[PDB]
């Protein structure tokens, strides 16, 4: 079978929505079965987004391979059913510093390495690649069009298309029509020249996603047509939707789907869309609704922890329950203290990194735990329940982490190297990707993972200090999962506390729209619960 | 004192002469007292010159300290006599490089890395550093005005305009104008095509640098000065000269200096001129004339050895007389015969790596040596000739290299770790950058250089191997100079040969058109001495 | 049939020779029997190029039905046997003015008449007009791309590229390959950066023509062949040659027409480049020489007499002479004297416009005729010479046209309105293609070798049929009439070697092909002299 490619491409500005236009258009792809996938290119310099702050460009999302990389590749995971791996991803930075050892190293024999073709080429390998043994790939260009950080990344599709040859390949186009309230109308020409942009550097859009907060009409959208040489039909509108869930019909619903398979001679019999019609109808059709609270230190970019607040959403669905997220920065907890932590059904902790917030998250756990509120924490999220239990339970008096504290008398939180004793006795880093786990019989989650292994995915370095876990336990507190090898200790639960969980991995990169997750859904039936009974 | 800069750059094709233009520029500016520099941006991938081929970009300029650089640092030091370094040579490989590095060890703080401002700041760091105390910099990017390879140099060159303001800084900018010889007439147009590149670029030119066959005339030059709303004083002619000796003089002939300190409000004493005067004199008025054959490898590119050509140049001016360059490629010699060398008043041997030709070059050096012709020999030529030497002379049968020939009887080149004996016996590496060297009484050498000691630079591994020394010594072989630590040979001499020469070190890298070298001016001489006498 | 159109581009320069690449193109073309035609839109502002002078862009062609065109026109014809006609040569004047003019009319209905598509649509308008009826269409854009002067034309033909699709169009882009004598090496970058300035339009040229002063390797035209995406068939090399006749030949030598052919699913047999090969053979192989003088104003811009340099050179290929061809002004006559006429076989004066130096051209006709020295004056030559002999012969003291003297007494040559007499007595501007009646036992009548011809004409100023009689007493010869007021076309001088002036632009129909009669006998003239004296 001969591979398809799919470049997606932004102009006018960027927020355009151009990661999830594409894994929306996969989605419907995949529904009319076919062999998809989709890769982002990132203009950047980081190697990797291992480094970027959180809150620079939003979360880093691990794929099972324990790849970090950029959130776009969530969307991917939530719209299709293929799994994200290291080479679905990768940014300028890895791209220079792979030619610059291989030159480095002398590759090149003496050749005076060049942008063109030299780092163009380097470019297309790659695209290749993550193309492999598909029927079409998506290949999402991140930045906008018309800066230089892209030319290369434009460049090489560009070659790469006058080499495939366009019956397998095709320029999708988003861009920006908008709505100028004086004059009552929407505006083609920032799109005209963004199309033009393209022009200029030897590429014709096949397909163009206009975006605007409202629909795009025909008039305007044949205006479109007319001068961008692109048929009428290649021209889609996208408008703001108040779920994301409902763009892969809007697309179909405007035989996107059909063209694409049309163009590339594909055999794509009916589809159905069943399954997005079925997300979007639970949204709309809750019973109860409820409030999350979601106490965090990067709180000010939501996007930092976009799979989390998703994973909460898809718990709603499963439960039919409309889930209110209360953001929450630790500071202002340790700062004004719990009384903030009032009106809340539940409570989520997030993983992190710091201490700048960490004391008040702790608190929080201790409030959660206290007062009876389903509670549940995610690596760091972890910890401080850890902490706090240590602490307030078994009466640890400080206990902490090396990370934070790297001479505490009790660190139950630490890196297997540092492991000790409350004495000071010893015994005789980085987690990344998919990793096995088993269950503890006759923990909450046996039941609702219902089995006995799972897997999960991790990212951390700091684990339970093994030497200290006996105590906390004989404290109260119970292991409901462990790592294999040195039996890491991976969840953790609290006994005779209504909902009451706290893990290492983040199960919130495993968790979709479509088939949910399990401890969401249970954390969310419980925050249903509390607020129920919170009046019953 | 405030510093300022000349940004250099080109248009409408490369090869356009923007390295020399800047070198006379400079040489203009140095003959007024100013304290100047130049330094080269390069838009290629690899880290440093130190990996291309000869033959890609042309040799590798080596530096004082040891760096190896683009060949128009060569140019650079024979036009000016501030001495270059790392700081005055940069590629785009380099400055990813650091980048890289920084960002790979977190020194950007999770900031996302961008093209700008990252890189471009780390471009005008190095500018800043090159400048770093004198009163004019010229800095020299590398391409053509409308590739993309250059963006981000022209975009920190046009930050740094902003910045330091036009007081202190100036855009220069070398174009071609052709020659219609149907029209009869010279075309601006590409000027004008390549001038609203830079515009459109926010770079607005301050000068304009029209090359051409011929001058060009008043009134195109007018047209020129109008639409690039530029002063027609700033709009210099450049034609094509049969000495790049003169063009410091062009410049000056149309008061570019002095629009330069007008600008720049400088104090330029008014100059003399008269070293360039000297050296375009010398080289007009020569007495006797010779041919001079340059035997080696590369020579399919003449920019593969420019340095040399031009100390043999300088040579003949110091001498009066004229060289003519036999240019000879060692293969045709192993395989034609050395029937070819006939016809020739000296030969020269230059450096190389392979072995691809060596055997040539050894039959040459034998040739030169037996028929009593003056020879010079660089790095490979020294090699060369010990073996030579050695095999037909100390009778050490297949004498070699270890470069070539790792398990030889006799390696009498050698890197010094592979040092070993024609039995087996053993004792109980990158040179590179300018070193000091002393000099052998009563030698050749230590005649012409006039003095114990002196400083050349180094590009080499394999040294001779001082186990196999004494023996070809005793064969009668000189050693004219030596390098303290493992007294290790640098010059060797051929005791009773008219002249025959043959060092480490590259003598070239230190000649210039006004100060000449010794054994270049010595090599020379003898030559001529050769030709005289065969008729004498 | 389909019409197909080659869309002639030029980028780097002005002066890549569009105009000749696009002749020779349709010339091969023509010769595997295709119905090809070629057009001309010139990005400039004068509404009629004929008001622009020669010293500015050239002589001004005059197609048979009269429309006063640019040069280009006349290149043209002498390629392809097709005939121009005003449909064939358009400015971004006459374009507005049609606009503007069609607008002020109502013809937009209060519409708000805008470059695009107004603009450019009336273009596409005219071009398809002028590509009416063949089956290969060449379109030449004037000005360089890149440049602001042509983007509504550029704009223009991106759209019918389009509508029409790219089974009928193509896009043929000129280009400057520069040698580096340093680098010693030809440049493609500036291509690259033209076919940028091409994309940024929205248009992917299909086929390059490299122009240089020396062929382009294939190692360069494979890289610009990649860079550009087009077939490495497609990038063809197009250096300086010594003769544009050749340039078919090397198109052709290229593949070109087959390209074209196959591009547009055209049945084309295989090429005759017969008479193309005839010409370069004459051309090449001269068995004599001769020196001709060309006597006028304009000289300090050879192109201003293009069409008549040309039909010396091409009497000369069917005489098998080499023509020197001496540009003379005729201010230096009267200045300097009759001593610069000094050594020559024979004397062109050609028309123009202007009193400027008419008087040094009246010695030179004179010289000529009393000289015995062959001689062609062509318009205003033509009256020169009457001035000449009804002066000098007719003793018609200070005879004379009123373009010049309205006092005349003699004015021997005048609009016909204003034909009066020497005691005073009595009783607008031609153009284009018109029959001429030969006069009996005139020479002319000889190698015209018929009763009547065609010919083009470009003036105002008309033989005085009042003062004729005296002048035809004096012994002048009429060769050549008009029609019905008898205009006179040509005078012959009596028992000269050879003595012709004519009033229309015989260079107008002359050709490196077919050559012209009167050249070629003018030519063989000049010869006979150049002999005899010897
Ligand atoms: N490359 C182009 C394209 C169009 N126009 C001009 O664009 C004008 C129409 O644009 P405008 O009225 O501003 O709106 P639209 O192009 O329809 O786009 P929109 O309403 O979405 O802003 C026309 O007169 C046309 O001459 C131009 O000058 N150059
Ligand atoms: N940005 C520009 C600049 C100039 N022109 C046009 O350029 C033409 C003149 O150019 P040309 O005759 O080709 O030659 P020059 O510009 O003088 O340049 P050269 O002779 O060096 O090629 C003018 O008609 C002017 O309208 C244009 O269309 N767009
Ligand atoms: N649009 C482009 C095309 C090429 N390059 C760069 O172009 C350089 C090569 O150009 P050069 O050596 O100057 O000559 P060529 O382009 O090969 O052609 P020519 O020598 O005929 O001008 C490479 O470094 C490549 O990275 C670029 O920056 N932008
Ligand atoms: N059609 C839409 N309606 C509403 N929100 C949208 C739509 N498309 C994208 N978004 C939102 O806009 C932002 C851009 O999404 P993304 O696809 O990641 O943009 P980018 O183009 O930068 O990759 C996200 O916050 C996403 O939730
Ligand atoms: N004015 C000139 N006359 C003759 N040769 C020149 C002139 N300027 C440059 N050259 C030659 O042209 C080439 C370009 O020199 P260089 O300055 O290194 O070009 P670039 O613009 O690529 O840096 C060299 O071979 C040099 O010898
Ligand atoms: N291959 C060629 N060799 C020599 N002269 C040429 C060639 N092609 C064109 N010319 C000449 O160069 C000039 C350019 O004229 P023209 O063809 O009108 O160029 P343009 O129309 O592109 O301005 C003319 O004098 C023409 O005769
Ligand atoms: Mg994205
Ligand atoms: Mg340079
Ligand atoms: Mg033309």
């Amino acid at each position: 079978m001969t591979t398809n490619y799919i470049f997606v491409t932004g102009g006018v500005v960027s927020s355009l929505g151009k990661g999830i236009a594409a894994a929306s258009l996969a989605a419907i792809l995949e529904a009319r079965g076919l062999n998809v996938t989709i890769m982002k290119l990132d203009p950047y310099i980081n190697v990797d987004p291992g480094t970027m702050s959180p809150i620079q460009h939003g979360e880093v999302f691990v794929t099972e391979d324990g790849a970090e990389t950029d959130l776009d590749l969530g969307h991917y995971e939530r719209f299709i059913r293929t799994k994200m791996s290291r080479r679905n991803n990768f940014t300028t930075g890895r791209i220079y510093s792979d030619v610059l050892r291989k030159e480095r190293r002398g590759d090149y024999l003496g050749a005076t390495v060049q942008v063109i073709p030299h780092i163009t080429n380097a470019i297309k390998e790659r695209v290749l690649e993550g193309g492999e043994g598909h029927d079409v790939v998506l290949v999402e260009i991140g930045g906008t069009v018309g800066d230089i950080e892209s030319l290369p990344f434009l460049e090489a599709i560009r070659q790469m298309a006058v080499e495939i040859g366009r019956e397998h390949t095709l320029f999708m186009h988003l861009t920006l029509v908008p709505y100028m309230a004086a004059s009552g109308e929407v505006k083609t020409k920032p799109t005209q020249h963004s199309v033009k942009e393209l022009l200029s550097i030897g590429i014709q859009p096949d397909i163009l996603i206009c975006r605007s907060d409202r629909a795009v009409p025909a008039n305007e959208r044949a205006k479109i047509a007319l001068f961008c040489n692109v048929p009428e039909k290649a021209v889609i509108s996208l408008k703001d939707v108040d779920s994301i869930y409902k763009i892969p019909g809007l697309l179909k619903s405007q035989g996107l789907d059909d063209y694409i398979c049309k163009r590339f001679s594909l055999n794509c019999p009916e589809a159905n869309l069943s399954e997005w019609e079925q997300v979007i109808f639970e949204e709309a059709n809750p019973v109860s609704e409820v409030t999350i609270g979601m106490v965090g230190k990067y709180i000010e970019l939501p996007d930092a922890y976009k799979s989390v607040i998703e994973a909460l959403k898809h718990g709603g669905l499963k439960n039919r329950v409309s889930v209110n997220i209360k953001l929450i920065d630790s500071q202002d907890v340790e700062t004004r203290g719990v009384e903030i932590l009032k009106g809340l059904d539940a409570i989520l902790v997030p993983g992190g990194f710091g201490y700048r917030g960490v004391e008040g998250m702790i608190t929080t756990a201790r409030f959660a735990r206290e007062n009876n509120i389903p509670y549940l924490g995610i690596c760091l999220g972890m910890q401080v329940a850890l902490i706090d239990y240590a602490r307030h339970v078994a009466n640890m008096e400080n206990a902490n982490s090396t990370e934070f504290v790297p001479d505490c008398k009790y660190p139950v939180v630490a890196l297997i190297t540092e492991w000790r004793d409350e004495n000071g006795n010893v015994e005789v880093t980085m987690r990344l990707g998919a990793q096995q786990c088993q269950l503890v019989d006759d923990s909450l989650v046996r039941q609702l993972y219902n089995a006995p292994t799972i897997v999960e995915r991790h990212r951390h370095r700091y684990e339970v200090n093994n030497m200290l876990l006996k105590q906390i336990e004989d404290a109260g507190l119970r292991v409901a999962g462990r790592s294999g090898d040195d039996q890491l200790v991976e969840i953790i639960e609290v006994p005779n506390h209504p909902w009451f969980v706290a893990c290492q991995f983040h199960p919130e990169f495993t968790s979709t729209p479509r088939d949910g997750h399990p401890l969401f859904a249970g954390f969310v039936k419980a925050a249903s619960e509390f607020q129920k009974r919170q009046a019953k």
